[PDB]
């Protein structure tokens, strides 16, 4: 069956779509360690969002999976009679699932505290992490956007998936010629509104268009919404998610019955403060948990979240720097050659990554056969699901094939960068693969990717669902 197999591959990497394109292929059985398949195998390319399974690994390593992220509510002293307090602070310590309604939880228990009225200023303190809010590399013109948003220890997650850092923008029409309606989300009160758009005639052609401007902290909308035009729902980042979480506390507290006299910024508690009173405190759900969204929907905040907490519990500092030593600590402890491997980030989105398709593969049979390998491969795309925690970014793919319910595998996809890599379980043998594609001019070859999955979910023992 090897040489069936091998040739099929073979065939599948002739696709034009790779046309002076370097793709590392590998293959193997991880119950024998058979090598299957194995093309270019110690080229170092660039993985994308494949960086997120040596962060993910390294995560469950160092922190654990039963880790979990906490926040805290705190000042000088307990209030006092009049149920007053001075300055107060929100500490957050880098829970990447912090939410709005775990928010107002806090507030009430402020409220419950005996708070009433912070006659001071309400900071908001991220300084578990660095400020380094973005990794030198990334690209400015990708700022505005989910993927790319600024890195805090304190940041509020918006919806089931928690994409941090983020405000969801809403553009509804109104009459034609009149001005369109822009909400700002969270960041209402927060973030600077530049609205420009106008609602065009019904049947008209939808030119909206929804930034950030670099180094600004204004949501700037331009071009034209018909008139008969759906309303439009945007995720954009903003400056300093610690400063937002701020304002949605201070909201938050207000609507608790607490009154903030003073003003909302950033700052960490004085340190002067040999006894300051927690008024207020939330943990997160456990890591394996987390792990899901993470994993699922490739979220990159969560990923930079990750290395700096990994750098906080092995270094004490949550920094880049720190981190990415202890990813690669980490790795090594866990028997897999980093020879080949060069860490920039922990999300995949720095181009300054690379790795090898036998780097990738060796990682999958170790994290196999560690303690924590099934809540690691739980966490992975399974291809073909329709239920978007199950399927992730492989929901759209491979449905129907004998690959449907099969395989597990990690996407990651950029310009010029696209690659696949996972576990293909079956009677016929548990395999590990890994394929990653540089050079591409057009499309990222999904279709290729996915060729060669279904092949070996085939050669797994598995058959098209009819
Ligand atoms: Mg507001
Ligand atoms: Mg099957």
């Amino acid at each position: 069956r090897l040489t069936e197999l091998r040739e099929d591959i073979d065939a599948i990497l002739e696709d034009p779509a790779l046309e002076g394109a370097v793709s590392g292929v590998v293959v193997v059985d991880t119950a024998t360690g058979e090598e299957l398949y194995s093309r270019d195998g110690g080229e170092q390319l660039l993985p994308a969002s494949n960086m997120k399974l040596f962060t993910a690994a390294a995560a469950l390593e160092v922190l654990g999976a039963d880790h979990s992220f906490g926040t805290e509510v705190a000042a000088e002293s307990a209030p006092g009679r009049r149920g007053e307090v001075q300055d107060l602070y929100l500490v957050g310590r880098g829970d990447p699932t912090l939410s709005a309604e775990d928010l107002d939880a806090m507030a009430a228990e402020v409220a419950a505290s005996g708070v009433r009225t912070v006659r001071g200023d309400l900071y908001a303190d991220d300084t578990w992490f660095d400020s380094e809010r973005l990794v030198d590399d990334w690209w400015p013109e990708d700022e505005p956007y989910a993927y790319s948003a600024q890195i805090s220890a304190l940041t509020v997650a918006h919806g089931e998936r928690f994409d941090t850092g983020v405000t969801e923008v809403s553009v509804t029409p109104a009459a034609e010629g009149e001005p369109a309606d822009v909400d700002l989300g969270a960041a209402e009160g927060y973030a600077e509104l530049d609205n420009r758009a106008v609602t065009g005639a019904a049947g008209s052609a939808n030119t909206l268009v929804i930034d950030r401007p670099v180094g600004t902290n204004t949501i700037a909308v331009t071009g034209s919404l018909p008139a008969d035009a759906a309303p439009v729902t945007a995720l954009r980042t903003v400056d300093e998610p610690a400063a937002l979480a701020g304002h949605l506390f201070e909201e938050a507290l207000e609507s608790n019955g607490v009154t903030v006299k003073g003003d909302v910024g950033l700052g960490g508690v004085p340190a002067d403060w040999q006894d300051a009173e927690v008024l207020a405190d939330h943990t997160s759900a456990e890591l394996s948990e987390i792990l899901v969204p993470f994993m699922k929907f490739s979220n990159n905040g969560h990923a930079e979240m990750l290395v700096k907490s990994i750098g906080q519990e092995t270094a004490g500092a949550g920094t880049w720097d720190a981190g990415l030593v202890g990813v690669e600590e980490a790795l090594s402890g866990l028997g897999v050659d980093t020879a080949g491997l060069v860490l920039n980030d922990g999300s995949g989105l720095s181009r300054g990554n690379l790795v090898t398709a036998d780097t990738v593969v060796d990682l999958l049979g170790q994290a196999g056969s560690a303690p924590w390998a099934q809540t690691w491969s739980a966490s992975l795309p399974v291809a073909g699901e329709s239920d978007p925690f199950v399927g992730g970014t492989l929901a759209n793919r491979m449905r129907g094939t004998a690959a449907e319910g099969v395989v597990e595998a990690k996407t990651g996809t950029m310009s010029g960068v696209s690659a696949l890599s996972g576990y293909v379980p079956g009677p016929e043998g548990e395999l590990a693969f890994s394929i990653v594609n540089n050079g591409h001019s057009g499309p990222a070859p999904l279709a290729v990717q996915d060729a060669i999955a279904v092949r070996l979910a085939e050669y797994a023992g598995h058959q098209a669902p009819e």
